[PDB]
């Protein structure tokens, strides 16, 4: 790619301030800057925090990102973002053979269709819980992040109480409210430092025998986590990683938001997901057509903006050559709206998703990651985060939660990050 | 210390977003937190960034703080200031062995006093340039930041042109104006990025033969730079260090802004400065009054507020505990205005410097760090600095070149880092 940006003699500009200032429009501005449409597939070779990159799409640029042989983990992250949000030691960072030993056991934890099968019945619980506390009006923003977390603290095990559960909850939900924009970025380390120590003492109390846990728990799991050498982790570590298996599902309550203001924006399948709820007798598990939903949801609204990685060895994509050391960034917002590999990318529609019997084998959906979940990086929460949020989908549909109508309910910033509908979707129960 | 913040069983709270939002007054804001007047010199133990930390003040203090024997520097400056402000791998952050072959080659460059000896013809020409310059109205933190970075670029043996030499301090100005400001911080990384690189391609000019250094000049010393086994750094560190002796320099304008208030405030001095320098036909250089005045700048007006180390024994100060492995925290801005060592410590009075021999001796006047520069993390610049913001003092003092006198010129915001009058201090040559 070329930017025609300045002279040959200077260098090209860095992209970091751009990037801040346009969100998840950086990678439609960065296009048009080298010449392409922002609907091409061909790759974009910049200078972002000094350092060379080049921002891959599709179906080729998912193959490459996930190449374990041509790309490492280990120092690609911005401790801007890893840091507050991932915590010291966690499996985001690991490579090699520390990384496939971190991964199994927490993919043993969240990826399991058992596990996920004991998820179920906690979030459809809180949720219908939620619903009775939204007589009082509030948002779906905080009210489902509150719902998620106790749902994901009760699933793992954990005695807390729900006032204590709460607080935690709203913890992760303000970190990750809050670590996005370098306005707020502190406030994200300074929830980053209390969630730690508030789950170390957790895992220390679970190794000492103070703080009871059923031995096939996710919280004993992750006492009991080790390294690649059957070698105890720190607590910190631990700790860290039990937050890495339950703040997630509180970040879904974003989705939920976005979903709200989706099922404004098309009644036709708000009403078609009650319909189906109601012949299941009301359920908020399972809904095919709330599923289905969910996913386009997951798939159009924008969370995750893209994802690096540092090539390990020499290699090229479509023509442009990539050199040992730099980065790599994945346009996961762009794959996922591609119209190479989606039909009318930009319409929301979740027919698209009716009937797909794996939608994780949907090579260019990638909106928590792409590959294998054990055998690399992906997301091993996607079952417990379509399962949050399509449960959430159907609680919404119903006709009694009114969902907010004003444009501080329906619309959002595309130029922050991480971004959505500014009241949370305000929300009251009839 | 203690703190009756909430229940013994809840944990203190972390200061990160205290120390945010008070800037320069969180000093005063957790001692009465802890039941101390603002004036007491008894140490104050805290949470800070998720570490243990104790914020010591006075001779005590110094003392502590400055021994290498129970005090590190690694790791203990948060990434939010030595990355953009330091540089990767400057000596800020190296110790023991490293940090004396590291600091020594540096000291030899900025403390000699032959070196300083050079430096001054440079600045007072680049002052008297600015004062013709300042015909159009303009300010003096934008304008000495010029001028002392074109007084450091060619003191230092750099063979770029005015036009660029500009660019490069007005770079360095504003990564010193933004990099304290969460909202404005990644601004300083973009300057970080861009001046790394420019420096970087400057000592690889010279190594190469591409760019000709005197060989005794400081540009030569730096491309010289090596480690403490005479192994030669690398490029980025030869340039980031190259940068620690310029940047710094240009950091200066801060307490020119300072001064031109302060000169307004005191117009008893400004008449008595001007006077000493007719006296000496007019010279910007070494006019006692104006040295004497310069100095109380340092001591009174906010720059660094403190500095971390991280304790490498376990110890104590004035009966309070210090863990091995947490951070200990040297009042700056409260030691050199502290009623314990200072007469009148509230009063801005330059006659307390007046008829002083060695400043520099004065143990508890730590504007630019304590103890001995080559022993120690002291700033090596202070000579050099003195040298910058007293000729500053002198020309400001000129009846003819008029300071601005407006709410904005003369006040500025005490609960930001860095900090300044918000016009930069507008001025104009009649
Ligand atoms: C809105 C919800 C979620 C989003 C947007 C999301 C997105 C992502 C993304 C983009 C990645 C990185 C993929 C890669 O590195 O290639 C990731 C990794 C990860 N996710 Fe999720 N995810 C969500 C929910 C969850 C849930 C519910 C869990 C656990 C129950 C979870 C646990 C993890 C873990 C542990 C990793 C690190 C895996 C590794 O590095 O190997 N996430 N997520
Ligand atoms: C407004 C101007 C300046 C201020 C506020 C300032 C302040 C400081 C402070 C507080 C330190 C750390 C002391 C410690 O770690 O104990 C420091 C270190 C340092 N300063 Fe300055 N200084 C200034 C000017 C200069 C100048 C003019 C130079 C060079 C010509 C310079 C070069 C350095 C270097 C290289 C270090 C690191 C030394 C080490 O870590 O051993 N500074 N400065
Ligand atoms: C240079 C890379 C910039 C883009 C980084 C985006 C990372 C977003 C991760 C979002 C993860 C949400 C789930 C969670 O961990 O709580
Ligand atoms: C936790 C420590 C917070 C305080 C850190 C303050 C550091 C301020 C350094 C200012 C140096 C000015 C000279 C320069 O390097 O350009």
């Amino acid at each position: 790619s070329h930017m025609m940006t300045s002279t040959a003699g200077r260098t090209r500009p860095d992209q970091v301030l751009s990037f801040l200032r346009s969100g998840y429009l950086f990678a439609s501005r960065v296009r048009r800057r080298t010449g392409v449409s922002p609907e091409s597939g061909a790759p974009v070779s910049m200078n972002l925090l000094g350092k060379r990159s080049v921002l891959v799409r599709g179906e080729e640029g998912v193959d490459l990102f996930y190449d374990t042989s041509r790309m490492k983990r280990h120092g690609a992250m911005p401790l801007f973002i890893r840091g507050p949000l991932f915590g010291s030691g966690a499996v985001h960072a690991l490579d090699g053979d520390a990384h496939a030993a971190r991964k199994n056991q927490m993919a043993d934890m969240a990826y399991e269709d058992e596990r996920v099968a004991q998820y179920k019945p906690f979030v459809a619980e809180e949720l219908e819980m939620l619903i009775r506390e939204w007589t009082s009006p509030g948002n779906v923003y905080d009210g489902t992040a509150l719902a998620f977390g106790r749902a994901s603290f009760r699933w793992a095990g954990i005695p807390w109480s729900r006032q204590e559960m709460d607080r935690q909850a709203r913890r992760m939900s303000r970190l990750l409210d809050t670590f996005g924009r370098p306005a707020t970025h502190p406030i994200s380390w300074f929830e980053r430092f209390r969630l730690d120590r508030t789950f170390t003492q957790l895992i220390h109390g679970v190794r000492s025998g103070t703080v009871a846990a059923d031995p096939d728990s996710v919280l004993a799991h992750m006492a009991r986590l080790v390294d690649e050498n059957g070698g105890l982790v720190d607590e910190k570590t631990a700790a860290v990683e039990l937050q890495n298996l339950t703040r997630p599902n509180v970040a879904v309550a974003r989705f939920a938001a976005f979903a709200g203001a989706a099922l404004v924006e098309h009644p036709e399948w708000a009403a078609r997901i009650h319909e189906a709820s109601q012949a299941r007798g009301g359920s908020l598990l399972d809904i095919p057509e709330a599923v289905a939903f969910a996913q386009e949801v997951r798939r159009v609204y924008p969370f995750v903006p893209m994802l690096p990685a540092e090539a390990t060895a020499d290699t090229e994509i479509k023509g442009c050559p990539i050199h040992k050391g730099q980065r790599v960034l994945i346009d996961i917002l762009g794959t996922n709206n591609d119209p190479a590999s989606w039909e009318r990318a930009g319409t929301f529609d979740p027919e698209r998703f009716m009937g797909v019997d794996d939608a994780e084998a949907i090579r260019t959906f990638i909106p928590q990651g792409g590959a294998e979940v054990r055998t690399g990086h992906r997301c091993p929460g996607e079952k417990i985060a379509v399962t949050s949020l399509s449960a959430a989908v159907v609680a919404l549909a119903r006709p009694n939660v009114e969902l907010g109508t004003d444009p501080d309910d329906l619309t959002f910033s595309w130029t922050h990050m991480l971004t959505r509908p500014a009241t949370g979707m305000r929300v009251r129960t009839a």
